[PDB]
């Protein structure tokens, strides 16, 4: 299985078709966007780190029983995945207050959330990914009630699994975003899990080591990404 | 019954205590606030119209079986109500796209929503009443799952009842906002139902006859409120 032609691309990955109608090639680019204003910069090794970081996390979730898109890595920046009919809704679980929650509610960053919060955002850059809820999914036909329930279920399961994984690595899983899609009628985890869409703080110093370093221009973005990879045991070289 | 002391006030009503610890007096002022930028304006007869308008609707909802705060009207602008431990979350049902939905999702105003949408907003002027969801209610303890389910159940019932009532009066109930509180542990409809928090369009011309006339500089606010009141059978003078 090799890339055939580019079908489409997003702000971080390029999607290619393959000879198989049910398999695609995801290419992680070095592109790094930010804010609703959207400012993009390229960071060396970024795509490769996220691709391998994603494979590692996806496998951990699969081992836990989470059905995923993953087939296998193809190169430093590419992987083979099942073609999914993506539900255009981001699922965000928050263990501590940060990002848009802090901006939206004016709550103090870092506040522990018990139980964790669960946000749903419609994927629409034009509208800056507006917040939605279950009624919207039904009314606009984005996903069935049964499938949405499954998505939330798998997200919370992923949260339980990953909070433990990151804790063992001396990290706090502040929050993260997931995207699911349908594969032959079944809900499957797709897209990616990396520091781009998940917040990770050092357990002892609370130092931010995810995309917030880029959003807040704190410097050392990729250095932080690789630091996290090393703590988890993700081979990069 | 008589007002004993002003407890507090919001942007449209003043809340007073009475000699009875379980009863309050609500005064509907002529104060009208549009745009969180609090561009207040006073409209003569506004308080009186909404007080009578609210009484009429609450009475209809009560007949339908919905528990409400209403005891009786004390004057043209005041009403005697049960003291409720208000849940700080607005419940909004949308039958057609309008207001913030249009600006939020970029959907065309007027589009019919099937099934209707249901929004939850945290009451917080400083933060412009940010949108929330059920997980927020549990995490921050604004209201239990059981009571929230009850609030939504009653809001949907109010929708079935009021859509018919307004249609009979040649009007389209576009959307509306309700607020509930607890009375000795039970969920009870409180606050108010008026053109201030509900969108109503003439069934034949679609002319707006609610607070949107003030929000969107169309003028004729009170004249519209009175026209709606009279169509419902409310005698204003
Ligand atoms: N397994 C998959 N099958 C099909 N599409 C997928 C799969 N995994 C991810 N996608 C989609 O491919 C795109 C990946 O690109 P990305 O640059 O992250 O986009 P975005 O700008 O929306 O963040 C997204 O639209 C995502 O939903
Ligand atoms: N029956 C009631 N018991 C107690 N508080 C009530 C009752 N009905 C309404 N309230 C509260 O009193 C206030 C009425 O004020 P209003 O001017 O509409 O406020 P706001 O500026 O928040 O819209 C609101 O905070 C409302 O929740
Ligand atoms: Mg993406
Ligand atoms: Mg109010």
């Amino acid at each position: 299985m090799q890339k055939q032609a580019e079908l489409y691309r997003g702000k971080a990955k390029t999607v290619y078709s393959t000879e198989n109608p049910d398999l695609l090639v995801l290419e992680f680019r070095n592109d790094t966007s930010a804010g609703d204003g959207a400012r993009i910069e390229q960071f060396d090794r970024k795509g490769m780190v996220n691709n391998k970081f994603n494979y590692f996390i996806m496998s951990k979730l699969a081992e836990a029983g989470i059905p995923t898109q993953m087939e296998r890595l193809l190169s430093d920046t590419e992987c083979l995945v099942k073609k999914l009919d993506m539900v255009p809704v981001e699922c965000v679980v928050r263990n501590r207050a940060a990002g848009s929650l802090v901006k939206r509610l004016g709550i103090e960053e870092g506040i522990e959330l018990n139980p964790p919060l669960f946000d749903l955002f419609l994927k629409n850059d034009a509208m800056h990914d507006p917040m939605v809820n279950e009624s919207y999914c039904e009314t606009f036909g984005w996903v069935s009630k049964e499938n949405l329930a499954r998505m939330k279920e798998l997200t919370y399961k992923a949260n339980d699994v990953l909070k433990k994984l990151f804790d063992d690595a001396g990290l706090i899983l502040v929050d993260f975003k997931l995207e699911f899609g349908l594969y032959k009628g079944e809900v499957v985890l797709g897209d990616e899990f990396s520091p781009d869409g998940s917040r990770l703080w050092d357990k002892e110093t609370l130092e931010k080591m995810d995309k917030d370093r880029f959003r807040q221009s704190l410097g050392g973005l990729i250095e932080a990404y690789e630091a996290v990879a090393r703590r988890l045991g993700v081979q990069l070289d």
